[PDB]
């Protein structure tokens, strides 16, 4: 018998669990996100949401930018790829940026393939809105997963969808005779040695953080709560009264989602939401 | 030959039995609701019809805003989260609102899942449009129903639709034979137990009130007409001329519902409703 | 609260009940090791094949058997017609399969059987239907499965179900199991039982389409608690030889080499 | 960060012994003698054929452990048996009464409707069939340590197997010609498994032997399936009912040992009878 | 640069090509003048009605067809069976027909015929189709017509099919020529030959349905080469008259004396 091997791309995320990681577009904001406890920023050139809701395209940020960001902050750097350029990371990796996003939020570069990320040195966070998804980019070599939730509408009732349905798809999983996980791959277009391999840990095999939609604390610990790692929030934090204040807050809530007390104490006085 | 148990948050309530609540955003309405009569108030910090209106998100309010009314009044202060979204409601609840609604009227966080209400000692609210859906909330923990009614509209056409529908169920189900409830049960994808409670008893186990579309007092007394113990009445009162009047007339109404020349005398001279 | 009429069936575990249709077969199927046997007047698949309607058998034909016997005897009746379940009960059978093999008398409602001292078993093809049966007092439930066939195909799809359900149910969180009870139309209260046990409250049996020893053991390793098998038994060649074949291999259904002994020079099968 | 190694297995070097052979299907232990006389590499043993069980409205099943045991003691060459999709159980008599191979038959009744057998719960080899890539894929990640196509059963008609042969091969071939880029999104197209897609770009061919099954009636159609890349041929008991069963066991044979040859071909099918 | 298989089927022009299933029919079709004969050990149309599969005949049958005549004979082989025309190429027949009116071996894909020394002859309902089957190697053309019922209207349909797109083709504009070829599925540079040429490329036949002199000659007024005409002769009655009748209308397709001569008193055809 021939003995076949492949790899899952662990250990990149794992320093970023019980975090937040924010949407920047200034070294300034950079500043105020690591002062506020942030994990990591995504460095932006300009928001998507915007971008798309003008019907623009949406791409790789200026390499100027982004060393900027990098250049004013200790924590990791993060910054963004449309889905499929691998050129766009090309550059990404070659400027030195900690992680790649590769985001459904710009615009599409290839509409039938990711990137090969098994090519590459820097580790990729890739969106997911099921467990079928999230392994098939775990099989492209993705070091990190998200749940896609909602972009541009702080509504966070998308993002409870996807984790809610990536952990039933992945205990049912967990829960299933050995014989029955060929059907199930099948059924759900997963990669089957990786359901094998969630059927026998009961988990994903890599950081799962929720993302889209998070818009205020109670929204942030709501998600611990669903079993994700930690949150990713968009730049509508430094979009409202004191930025640094709301930032802090989602920090602290994540950090402490199961004390109602903190959770009740940063939700006042917290000000106009996105 | 096991035996097995069930809950009901049953008491929570009845102190509301032919009163009236009342929507306010501000301690000077909570104030005028209390010395107009009413059994409690609803702090929202907008009202989520308006948001609604305008395409956004309605949320929790923030805790400056309910402390500051709960402050105000010496009547029990309820509030409201969005549906699913329990940390929201861990967050009043360590506040110490004195009652919970989950609110159809704010912007669902979870589209498949109602809070699991049994995990908080706050009494819960919710709202239904006929028996099935009044069941599965009380099976979930709920300790007080309302009807759903039509919220922005001041139409009471939808209140009055469900109060008949969940009456005319729980009578219906009162006149079944017993070998005739499962079939029933599952016809309206009700709690079978609960199916057979109501059976034997005639009425829900729970408060249930009218709410959504009362805006006159002759709206508030047909509510108490069709069988419904008490009505909730949206802040639109502070806004139609006369705010003192209008609260005042409708919780009079309430207290004298099978009363014509009551009824006529605080309809007279009203003003222009919402 | 509520209840689960629990304990009458656990007796049954790791065995094999026969249809028979007459004491004979009652006799041949208690020396094969049969732990009970399902008396029947005629074979309601064959009765339904004809177009005809099939309903609970005459008293006489019942008491004939279960004065053969010593073995518990179980007996039918049609869905939702708890008069031929009174009779049953009047004259002594020890269990009464309310099953839909019969011809339905009811399409809308199944027999109240928390009104009966009697237990009953009944079939069901997923967690929803198993736990409504139970909610209604069953004691014991059975696959439905595929009937008058020999085709075992249903009976897998319906055990695996079940199961895949169960376990389903055991997995998710607390938060879950109402939106989940709503989907399958399951009493919430079992579910919420099924979530703390992993199981079925109930002695849950294999039935409908088994005709091999490999097809009874097959079920056990789907997790069954046995099996129910048909009167094709008795006309097979030799009903002896396939009853206690049968019987043997629910009993070693993890032992390949008695597998494939009892299973040799069976003749041909239904 | 680092890299965490995972593991897979090919059930492969079970059937390399086959290659360029025919296996026939044989319900006696006559016919099983004819067969292995003839030159077949191994035999498919039943109780009662399959395609006539199925026509009749029946149920087809494992056969008799009886039958396949006295097939098994008048020959030398490997005996084969079918079980039904799914059912485990009777793959786990045939493995104790020693079967050579098992074929998990869609030409039986299918037991399961919904899961194949774990395959890996086995020491005995299994042959599964296949209309393309991607049902061959999950077969062999299933355990499978043979393919064959599923062609049409009980007709003698071999569109079909042509169909599926082709099929796999012209699947088998982009899949090696695609940029490694472009995998994923066809593994995906085609519901295979990822790693076993990968696996077949790097080597151009199915992991395990692959032979043409289902509708083989003559020995040109036999001679047809190699040449479309089959590693050899599975032939219907129509043999041992057309007139010289040792005349048509032969030329079958022959013409899989030596389907480039125009010559031998013609020779083995003149005055051969009439087929089934 | 591409070829095309031309030459081989010129001899054939003006005559009549008849199905034979023995030795003795073989005779009676060359001595009545046939100019090639058709080797079938079983009529396709009787096979197929059956619901039987129609494949390559035997060689035995064919050989000994060949041994009995000195003019060409043809045999058959199923769509995309390559492998039964690399035995009849072996064997020695003179042609092949890739017939649809044998049982398809592949569906897909018809026989690489540039791979073979012997000739091929395929069928066609319209120009797309002729271009298609001569780009792979036809070195002959006939209409597909109805088999096996006796009527010749397909075959008239299928030969004025593809004299309208030929002339057709002869008479659109060189600019126009591509957008023509995507529309019928024709090989580009073969649909540029045609329109320089205002014909096939080789030698084109009718078939399928001719039963009659009047059929036969009618084919010719239409532009055909030749025909090819069922074993329906030998059995119509007397096969000497009607076969006679059939080489003789062809050879006289224009002279209305001589097609009421032969068709009077020429019994009941098939």
């Amino acid at each position: 018998m021939e003995k076949g091997t492949f790899q899952i791309k662990t250990g990149f995320a794992e320093m970023f669990k019980g975090g937040v990681i924010m949407d920047v577009t200034t070294p300034e904001q950079a500043v105020i996100a690591e002062e506020a406890g942030a994990v990591a920023v995504m460095a932006l050139e300009r928001v998507p949401a915007d971008i798309r809701a003008q019907g623009g395209v949406a791409r790789m940020s200026d390499p100027k930018i982004i060393k900027e960001i990098m250049a004013a902050v200790s924590i990791p750097v993060m910054a963004k790829v449309r889905i499929g350029h691998f050129v766009e990371a090309m550059i990404l990796e070659a400027i030195g940026v900690d992680f790649i996003d590769e985001s459904e939020v710009l615009t599409p570069a290839d509409e039938e393939h990711h990137i090969d990320k098994w090519k590459f040195k820097v580790p990729f966070v890739c969106g997911a809105r099921n467990l079928g998804e999230a392994l098939r980019r775990i099989a492209e070599g993705a070091a990190m997963i998200r749940t896609k939730g909602e972009a541009g509408t702080g509504n966070v009732v998308e993002a409870v969808r996807h984790a809610r349905t990536m952990w039933k798809e992945i205990r049912y999983v967990q829960s299933l005779r050995e014989d029955e996980l060929m059907a199930y791959a099948k059924e759900i277009g997963a990669p089957f040695e990786l359901v094998k391999w969630v059927h026998d840990h009961g988990r994903l095999p890599v950081v799962n953080f929720a993302a889209g939609g998070i818009a205020t604390p109670a929204d942030a610990a709501l998600m611990m709560h669903l079993g994700m790692d930690g949150v990713f929030v968009g730049s509508g934090i430094f979009k409202s009264g004191d930025p640094r204040k709301r930032a802090r807050a989602i920090v602290r809530a994540v950090a402490h989602y199961n004390d109602p007390e903190v959770l009740a104490e940063v939700s006042e006085d917290l000000g106009e939401p996105m």
